[PDB]
């Protein structure tokens, strides 16, 4: 299905290369292979998976998008300062309403969005070394 057309404001004060990281504009999916991760600082598996996303963010073939779910800004900024920020865009979903449009049961969940802006794969639960290497990255490469 087409990715939901949800627009979300940014996480104020999150910077990359000395400029504010933008929020989520659904036009950003077209033409790219994107990973969309829905996370919160209070979520236990979200901590477990964070260092794996920081590494994946080094791979410039892909766009990484974060949806910060039901999380206070100070805590979200602490989280990304602790583990690093792998995301090129971070949208804040303070009330969870955008995540319902994405079909999110709880955090974390991860989606792969292809060049046509459609959802080609979903992972429920944390990214692990095994599902990164042998499930998610293969699907992402196929979508290129």
């Amino acid at each position: 299905r087409p990715a939901p057309q949800t627009a979300l404001p940014p996480l104020e004060g999150l910077q990359a290369d000395n400029v504010q990281v933008p929020g989520l504009d659904p036009a950003a999916f077209k033409g790219k292979v994107s990973l969309v991760n829905v996370w919160a600082s209070w979520c236990v598996p979200c901590h477990d998976e964070a260092p794996l996303l920081t590494e994946l963010g080094k791979d410039k073939r892909f766009q990484l998008v974060g949806i910060n779910y039901k999380d206070a800004a100070d805590n979200a900024r602490r989280f990304l300062g602790r583990y690093g920020n792998p995301f090129g865009r971070v949208g804040v979903d303070a009330n969870g309403r955008a995540s319902i449009e994405w079909g999110v049961y709880g955090v974390p969940e991860t989606f792969v969005v292809g060049r046509e802006g459609t959802i080609v794969y979903k992972l429920v639960g944390p990214i692990t070394p095994d599902n990164l290497r042998s499930v998610l990255l293969p699907q992402m490469e196929k979508a290129l």
